[PDB]
């Protein structure tokens, strides 16, 4: 499961 989705979306 890749959550560096939610982190490079989390992001501006």
């Amino acid at each position: 499961k890749r959550i560096v989705q939610r982190i490079k979306d989390f992001l501006r």
